[PDB]
């Protein structure tokens, strides 16, 4: 009996933002005038920002191998 | 008996934003004038922002292998 | 009995933000004028910021191997 | 009989280039007042600027001359 | 019989270049007042600037001359 | 019989370059007042600047001369 299994396999995950190009991004002019405004609950505001947000809860690898 | 399986497999996931080009993105002019507004619940606003949001809960690999 | 199983396999995760290019990002001008505003709950505001944000709860690798 | 060759080409030629500004008269030229006001500008790439009341500019990449002569006598 | 060869070519030629600003008259030239006001400017790449009331500029990459003669006598 | 070769080529030619600013008259030139005011400027790469009322500039990369003669007599 000769027993010589060979594993050369790749298991790979590439999750999120990868290899992207962002060349000169951004708006020319952004202007806001706010007068006598009332807010009575939570405010989120973005004015002329650049946001690059990545969440990766995933991308996990499981390899199980058994020999008998 | 010779027992000699060869595994050369690739298992691959490419999840999210990959290899993109964003060349000079953005609006020319953005202008907002707000006067005497009342808000009585949550406000979300984006004014001339650039957002690149990626979520990857997925992209997981499971490889199970047995030999006998 | 000859028993020579060979594992040379790769298990790999590339989770988050990887190999990206951000060449000269940013808006030209951002201007805000605020007068007589009332806020009565939490305010989050971004004015002209650049934010690169990455969360990776995932990307974990598990390899199990057994021989008998 | 005998053989006689006389080879006497004479060259009196002129090759001339006159390029740019030659022999001009500029009598009392007046550049006016120049005002440049800039606020809140953004430049993401290379800037070349010239500001000035009175410019005389002469640029001459050309005006080159090439003269070739071959003289050959084979007996 | 006899052979006589008289190779007597003559060159009196002129090859000439006159490139740029030659022989001009600039009589009382006046560059007026120059004002540059700059506030809150941003430059992310190379800046070249010139500011000035009166400029005379001559640039001459050209005006080169090339003369070739080849004389050959073969008997 | 006899052979006579006379090889007497004459060159009195002229190769001339006159490049740049030559023989000009600048009589009483006036550069006016120059003001440069700068506030809150930002530069992320190389800056070249010149400021001044009156400039005379002559730049000559060219105006070169090349002369070749080959003389060959083969009997």
């Amino acid at each position: 009996i000769v027993y010589k299994p060979v594993d050369l396999s790749k298991v790979t995950s590439k999750c999120g933002s990868l290899g992207n190009i962002h060349h000169k991004p951004g708006g020319g002019q952004v202007e806001v005038k706010s007068e006598k405004l009332d807010f009575k609950d939570r405010v989120q505001s973005k004015i002329g920002s650049l946001d690059n947000i990545t969440h990766v809860p995933g991308g996990g690898n499981k390899k199980i191998e058994t020999h008998k």
